[PDB]
């Protein structure tokens, strides 16, 4: 389906595999990338490149749930009707998250 | 860094990851202590006949000289060097430390 070749979305990596696309030092911060979430059936994982001057790059992985009505989310602050606005929206404003989402992991 | 460092992951997070496969015995991770401060916990997948597969725990112990221990037979400069040391030789552990969780 659309989902699936969605620049930003990476279907089923690990989240080990995730970080390990994601730390490559050529990546500014804030390069994300969507998955299904491992841990947790149903849900997905937005994971977004950061750095700081004592954990070094490292990566932080936010849980995107899905709602019965069908819409998704990462907090209380403000829900999506689908993936792809919720990507579009953090692009624009990181509201909670780390850093807002600039690059699409390649 | 490590690529079998998960971080904060949970305990339960560990288990879900390291049975979620089909992984073989000896499949591990590296992880944040969740009951103690400062240690680190590596979870560690094994098999057995009444259990099945089943994932055992080991704390990592951080000794004030900076080094890191599991049991009293070996201890570490480092953490790379206790996941290096456990690769080979298992020493207690339920198996060898060798497949990184995935």
């Amino acid at each position: 389906d659309s989902i699936q070749a969605e620049e930003w979305y990476f279907g089923k990596i690990t989240r080990r595999e995730s970080e390990r696309l994601l730390l490559n030092a050529e990546n500014p911060r804030g390069t994300f990338l969507v998955r299904e979430s491992e841990t947790t059936k149903g849900a997905y994982s937005l994971s977004v490149s950061d750095f700081d001057n004592a954990k070094g790059l490292n990566v932080k992985h936010y849980k995107i749930r899905k709602l019965d009505s069908g819409g998704f989310y990462i907090t209380s602050r403000t829900q999506f009707n689908s993936l792809q606005q919720l990507v579009a929206y953090y692009s624009k404003h990181a509201d909670g998250l780390c850093h807002r989402l600039t690059t699409v992991c390649p």
